[PDB]
């Protein structure tokens, strides 16, 4: 059955978002929707191996303390963004393999969605042969350590339709084991169609053996921007897409998730834009106005 069917997601009290919403003078509708709409929390490189299983116990713990199914992105894969606007990451395979058995200590037994690595598998071919298969190795680990939580579905990210084809996907998703987890993610911090990606999730699935996936419909409400590089980069004219849920349209897809966090930079874009990840009220106010809202 869904495994994310059955509880709410968990509405993070401390975002970015919910700060900014509660300091608003006056109160701001936008800001407010934005952070009462359930995201994903994302751990990276700042939170080492020697204590990120403890942040992971909270997040979960707290989550659980709710009646709600937390949703973590892992967002560590060593030569992370391929040294672009979001570079970062573990240092070596090494530190990333005891980051992740650190998460996994953290996850125990506790219901939580885990979203691996976006961009990882998508991006891989930026890398040498020999750096590439060291990256698929790292996200089979991943997959391979996180489903020892037996409560932890576990969703590796996939790019979206307009990256890798659906058969060149379902190559790598298929090499690090994909059977093993509950499936992919798609879309994550882009802006294509649900219908669209629905259509390239549903072809991922039949050539993974029927896995499922989630898509992030967290600013795909008015489509992508049009083509150009950079377009992905901080795009104006984008709206906030469905809330989260698992009503969808889709026979695979389990949910529709805000994996990115709306109002969050994409990085600095050739514009002198936010460094990559920091909250940027405006941003936000306009997905939600772009919405609608
Ligand atoms: C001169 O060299 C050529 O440059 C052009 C333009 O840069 C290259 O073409 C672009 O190739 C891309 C494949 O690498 C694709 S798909 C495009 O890929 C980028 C990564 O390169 C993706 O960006 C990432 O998007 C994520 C969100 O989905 C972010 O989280 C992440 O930080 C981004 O880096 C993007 O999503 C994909 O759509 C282009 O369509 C193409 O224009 C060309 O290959 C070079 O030879």
């Amino acid at each position: 059955a869904n495994p994310l069917a059955g509880k709410p997601f968990y509405v993070d009290p401390a975002s970015a978002a919910m700060v900014a919403a509660r300091n608003a003078n006056p109160p701001n509708a936008e800001l407010t929707s934005v952070a009462n709409t359930p995201q994903s929390y994302w751990l990276d490189q700042a939170f080492p191996p020697a204590t990120v299983g403890g942040t992971v116990a909270r997040y979960t713990g707290a989550a659980q303390a709710a009646g709600a199914m937390p949703v973590l992105t892992l967002y560590g894969i060593p030569h992370r963004d391929c040294g672009s606007y979001a570079s970062g990451g573990f240092a070596t395979g090494t530190d990333y393999r005891g980051w992740i058995d650190a998460v996994a200590s953290g996850l125990g037994s506790s219901p939580a969605t885990i979203i691996v690595e976006p961009d990882a598998l998508a991006m891989a071919d930026c890398l040498s042969p020999d750096q590439r298969q060291e990256r698929f190795d790292l996200v089979r680990y991943a997959v391979d350590t996180l489903t020892r939580d037996p409560a932890a579905a576990v969703y590796v990210d996939a790019g979206h339709s307009r990256w890798l084809s659906a058969e060149a996907m379902a190559a790598r998703l298929n090499d690090v084991g994909v059977g093993r987890a509950r499936g992919f993610s798609l879309n994550v911090s882009n802006f294509y169609t649900t219908d669209e990606e629905i259509g390239y999730g549903e072809a991922i699935s039949g050539l993974t053996n029927g896995s499922h996936y989630v898509i992030d419909t967290s600013r795909n409400g008015a489509g992508p921007a049009p083509d150009a590089p950079l377009n992905w980069c901080n795009p104006s004219g984008r709206a906030l897409g469905a809330p989260p849920t698992t009503a969808t349209a889709g026979a695979h897809a389990d949910a529709y998730l805000w994996i990115k966090r709306p109002g969050e930079s994409d990085g600095t874009c050739g514009r002198g834009e936010p460094q990559a990840g920091r909250f940027v009220s405006q941003y936000a106010i306009d997905l939600a106005h772009n919405a609608g809202q």
